């Protein structure tokens, strides 16, 4: 028992870190392969920085230009590439720790572990979600642009994040590994802002079961819902519309508590109109919503990997 | 900027984690050099644990009663011993991926990474405090015994935690890695009951620095409070006493921030007494008290490892 915001274990994606340096820019890279991936902005200058021509900054730059740390080891880099906001720097050497992997794209609302990484050696791993506004809460300083955001799923790294900028509210903003932003963001040194954020309604309903799986039952009732009715109330607390699609794959876990998912919105609704009253729901006094239903599954029957 | 609940990256220990076999009972050890480090509850069949003698079941074993597997690789056991509640299993092979390792017991308030594992494999990585009654606020399901908790400083996993019990609060007690428990629990099938808990005040503390590191300064106030006063209202709300080595352990972030760690404690003084009245800090709308103050100065100044 115990429900806590658990990570991927990181292993396999430490050994795929390096450090990236063009001219006075240090950052973060991806080793793949015969490949790393890191983000474009390394090319710049603090005044190509503001509003940079990328095309024109990369033909100025020869290989000889980036310099690729693997630990001690100086890759030499033998080609260079550009697809969208990413930078491929060809180096002559496979990176025997190459796990299986894939490049995903995530819809919003669902999660994955980030290893934040400076001067290419990882600092921590934490848990994420991609909000509905397409950016994420996370924890990054100068130098961590180029950290990745991942999945495993049995033996395979799924690459869906590579960090390059913070809002100035202090979230955070990137691609996925061929380059293409989450969100209306570019890679330029501007004040950029973000869509109104929402309740990712889905994982909170998750949570709540969670909650119910370890014994925290309180804030249960008799009462029950149409999809039509919770919608109403959903509106009205800036929460994202519940769908069809999400009532079923809230399926196992209603299976297995023995709460329909409908019952289980009408415990929401009342939540959300009469706040907690200073009680709490798995250690919070906030309704979460950056656990799915699979992370759920995940941790409250215990799935492995290697 | 973000501040998140970060854990260790996890490969140098994912590297030392196998499986142990003794009869049908089945949990995670830990191979580090030539020995492997399990709970000796492993040598119990399922009526022995109602309350087992240990050195009566261990010399009823021999090598052979015991199968490690490293993955695929079963390895030989060559001897074994106890020493208190954890079994040493002596191996004919010393585990490559060793790293630099030293075992340490924290003391209450203090954090680690948990490696949770089953059959041998990691599942996933969180960070925990050890609380002051002795527990941890875990995330644990049966297979998981064996599994560790650690820290890291430069390039040394210091193990401090190995995984035994659930308690039937929901919460979780187990041993350092020379077998002696935290707190006053044992490793039989019974209810066991830990003491009231209590808040760690210099966590929150902590915490409250780095809030105001990362721009929520809602909560300050023009006031200050003598340490002695403000361990009165502490007491009240099953806060722990603040000691003058807290306040000195608080003088980097208190220096970093400009706020005395008094003035500091008269906001917290104002929090417990009237609430956050719907307010949140750092995303969360209780104080939080597992964040040491050198969590918060690593992780609001990107220190790494290797
Ligand atoms: C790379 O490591 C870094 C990550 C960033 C630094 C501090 N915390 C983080 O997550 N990325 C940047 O610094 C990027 C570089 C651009 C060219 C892609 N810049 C931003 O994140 C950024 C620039 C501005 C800004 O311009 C003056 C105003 C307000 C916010 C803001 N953020
Ligand atoms: C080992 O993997 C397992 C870990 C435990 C299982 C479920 N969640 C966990 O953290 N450990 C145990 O099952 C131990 C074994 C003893 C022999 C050390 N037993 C308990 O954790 C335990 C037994 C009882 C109980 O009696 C049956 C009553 C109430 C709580 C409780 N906890």
């Amino acid at each position: 028992s115990g429900f806590r915001k658990m990570a991927f274990p990181s292993g396999k994606v430490e050994g795929c870190m390096v450090q990236v340096t063009c001219g006075t820019t240090t950052l973060n890279g991806l080793w793949l392969d015969d490949v790393v991936y890191c983000p474009r902005h390394v090319i710049c200058t603090s005044e190509d920085m503001l509003n940079p021509n990328y095309e024109d900054l990369l033909i100025r730059k020869s290989n000889h230009n980036f310099l690729v740390q693997a630990g001690n080891v100086q890759l030499r880099v033998i080609g260079h590439s550009m697809q969208n906001c990413v930078l491929k720097l060809k180096v002559d050497t496979a990176n025997p720790k190459t796990p299986k992997y894939k490049f995903v794209r995530i819809q919003p609302g669902q999660t994955f572990s980030v290893l934040a990484c400076y001067n290419g050696s990882p600092s921590g791993v934490y848990q994420c979600a991609m909000r509905p506004n397409f950016t994420i809460k996370g924890s990054f300083l100068n130098g961590s642009c180029g950290s990745v955001g991942f999945n495993i799923d049995y033996d395979c790294v799924s690459f869906c994040y590579m960090h390059h900028m913070e809002l100035p509210t202090g979230v955070h903003a990137g691609t996925d590994l061929e380059g293409n932003f989450y969100g209306p963001f570019v890679d330029r040194q501007t004040a950029q802002a973000a869509g109104t954020d929402t309740t990712i309604t889905v994982n909170v309903l998750a949570w709540l079961y969670a909650a119910v799986i370890n014994g925290d039952r309180w804030f249960l009732n008799r009462f029950t819902t149409t999809l039509n009715d919770f919608n109403l109330v959903a509106m009205k607390y800036n929460y994202e519309p519940l769908t069809q699609d999400h009532v079923d794959i809230l399926g196992p876990l209603s299976a297995q508590t023995g709460i329909a998912v409908l019952d289980m919105c009408a415990s929401l609704k009342e939540l959300l109109q009469n706040g907690m009253n200073g009680r709490t729901i798995l250690g919070s006094a906030l309704l979460e919503d950056e656990f799915t239903p699979f992370d759920v599954v995940r941790q409250c029957s215990g799935v492995t990997f290697q």
